């Protein structure tokens, strides 16, 4: 009889002096408690809802499956504090990890239980946070992971297609009307993915759709490193899963491998 | 300053929002504009568009309040179940709640829009005309009606096939039979020119939407401002256009709030 209904909150955190805003999907439960919990990582200059709903139709899939769902916008993303001018993704990197302490602290999360998602860039931090935070992640889900991107914009001197060889000409990086700073791009070489995915061992999902601009080739060599990884391959997915059928297919594929690593287990 | 997190129920959907608080004394009341996001948008607009527009407004002393429609975003409701209508109703629902919000100056109270939400600006405005003090509207996308009804397309994609697959495939959402049903219910521009007071329309070059359907608009508006700005595009998506939307509407909502 115990009982409270299912609800979606906003939450903030501050890292290095910024806010970073938040939304929280706490599943119905009774008073006292914790949830195995999913932390979700969106993409470059996305927002904590991802692309066309696609993170909070997620959200609310665990929550509706006893999994708290839990969002941020990353610093100079969205609503949280930082101009995308300032934005470096080793900033990206600490914020994920000091993400992951501020979500375990939060009275509604098993710390127990405790998983990460990304989708594009975001499954690039996940897969990096995962490696240098190994034992505080249950299990970890990568979709359409942007894992080529040092690669395209450091050896092909594009981002996205477009060159980034007009920064220092600029002064800066145009990426759809917001100011992508000379920082960014001076940080790139500081990042290396696959020698810290490689680092977690626990349960890792990768899901690629087979329409991703991103070459399968990234999905391959992370399961290379990877001794507990699962790759499942859509056909005719595109990286946002912005089709009704893919959008379906991810959210289901997505919410099977959590039932399994945090509600039997 | 503050950034709080707003909700209000309107026919049974929880619609939740964002308010941009601008610094004061306690219980200070300020200037507001509500903003309407686009057709399958969300409250943050593209690449951080109404967020930067909230935090100019902030500012300089105008709250600024955005809600994911119902059907959109982090509010209730399936997309499958969006109508227009029901968009026009939650716009004017949301004129009376963020007006009962304690910080909102009711006598001082606009609109914003972007896109189809411009275009539901513009009805509301018309239908609640006393209760807005100025009205801006960036991009409207009010050929939608002519696009889907008479080109039987959206965003360029064929509406044929709805009745046999059973809903329209918009990015991975779901879009019903009820949205295509409604749309004979709708009426843009003779609802809008109801609108007397001092109205703001940006529109860039660049627009895939035809500069003909703003200056409609125009002839409709006792007090209208037409602003054409060279290379601009629907979603204000390069730097230069965005510095001149954010200034423009800054100027506008400064001229309409602050100095009236």
């Amino acid at each position: 009889n115990l009982y409270f209904q299912s609800m979606i909150k906003f939450v903030t955190t501050e890292i290095n002096g910024l806010t970073l805003r938040g939304t929280a999907h706490v599943p119905d439960g009774e008073p006292g408690q914790q949830f195995p919990t999913v932390l979700m990582f969106h993409g470059f200059g996305a927002v904590r809802d991802e692309g066309f709903r696609l993170f909070i139709q997620m959200s609310n899939r665990l929550m509706e499956n006893g999994i708290a769902a839990v969002r941020f916008d990353f610093g100079c993303h969205g609503e949280s504090d930082g101009e995308f001018e300032d934005f470096t993704f080793s900033q990206e990197l600490n914020e994920g990890s000091a993400l992951i302490d501020a979500v375990k602290s939060m009275s509604f999360v098993d710390s127990t239980k405790f998983s990460l998602l990304g989708e594009s860039l975001g499954s690039v931090a996940a897969s990096i946070v995962a490696g240098k935070r190994s034992t505080e992640l249950t299990s970890l889900c990568m979709w359409s992971p942007a894992a080529s991107f040092l690669d395209e914009i450091l050896n092909d001197h594009t981002l996205q297609g477009k060159t980034v060889d007009n920064v220092e000409k600029d002064g800066y990086f145009d990426f759809y009307g917001l100011k992508l700073g000379k920082a960014f791009f001076d940080d790139l070489k500081n990042i290396n993915i696959f020698d810290n995915a490689k680092k977690y061992q626990g349960p890792v999902k990768i899901v690629y759709g087979t329409n991703d601009f991103i070459p399968e080739k990234y999905s391959h060599k992370y399961m290379d490193g990877y001794e507990n990884g699962e790759l499942v391959i859509v056909q005719d997915g595109d990286h946002g899963w912005q089709s009704v059928p893919s959008r379906k297919r991810i959210l289901d594929e997505t919410m099977k491998f959590f039932r399994k690593t945090l509600l039997e287990a």
